[PDB]
């Protein structure tokens, strides 16, 4: 008994498209890969189509499909993400980079045929031209962490909150505080959950054969706290 549940039974193709502007720095990213919600597994490869990425890849990871999360059988009734499919949902965010600029994001996640699409437009402002971000002082990696989920309303969506800790080259750490809201695109029914969280793990890599600026990402996500 689940609208979107059936959709995530096998390996689903993913298409990611982002349009960003950060301090007047305009760029575009395209991504392709697949997801297997059974294992909470994701494999994506991103390419900066406009040349060299103005910001650091690691800062984009979170922006670049939580419907691929693995919900244990006992927690299935809490899967809002899959429940909004195939119609989709809106994922909006504000990411405050401590002592630096912020990112404003608005994405739409939905199926286009049998392809899971993530269409995003990002807006970045107040960045320090010499900060860790514009300054590119961030390490090419990513730490594990949790994602906190809570419902919003009685038919509406969810609010999610969490912090990312980006490692700097000097051993220090750059904080990225995420504020996120999700709203279903249709007028159909959706699963509203009790509080829980998602335990995420990500590995960033590079493709030796790839001459363009890009990032290879492997992510594993599993619901818990219930």
């Amino acid at each position: 008994m689940s609208k979107g549940e059936e959709l995530f039974t096998g390996v689903v193709p993913i298409l990611v498209e982002l349009d960003g502007d950060v301090n007047g720095h305009k760029f575009s990213v395209s991504g392709e890969g697949e997801g297997d919600a059974t294992y909470g597994k994701l494999t994506l490869k991103f390419i900066c189509t406009t040349g060299k990425l103005p910001v650091p890849w690691p800062t984009l990871v979170t922006t670049f499909v939580q419907c691929f999360s693995r919900y244990p059988d006992h927690m299935k009734r809490h899967d809002f993400f899959k429940s909004a499919m195939p119609e989709g949902y809106v994922q909006e965010r504000t990411i405050f980079f401590k002592d630096d600029g912020n990112y404003k994001t608005r994405a739409e996640v939905k199926f286009e045929g049998d392809t899971l699409v993530n269409r995003i437009e990002l807006k970045g402002i107040d960045f320090k031209e010499d900060g860790n971000i514009l300054g590119h002082k961030l390490e090419y990696n990513f730490n594990s962490h949790n994602v906190y989920i809570m419902a919003d309303k009685q038919k509406n969506g969810i609010k999610v909150n969490f912090k990312i800790r980006h490692n700097i080259e000097d051993g220090s750490v750059q904080l990225a505080d995420h504020y996120q809201q999700n709203t279903p695109i249709g007028d159909g029914p959706v699963l509203l959950p009790d509080n829980h969280y998602l335990s995420t793990q990500s590995a960033l890599s590079k493709d030796p054969n790839e001459k363009r600026d890009h990032m290879v990402l492997l992510e594993f996500v599993t619901a818990a706290g219930i």
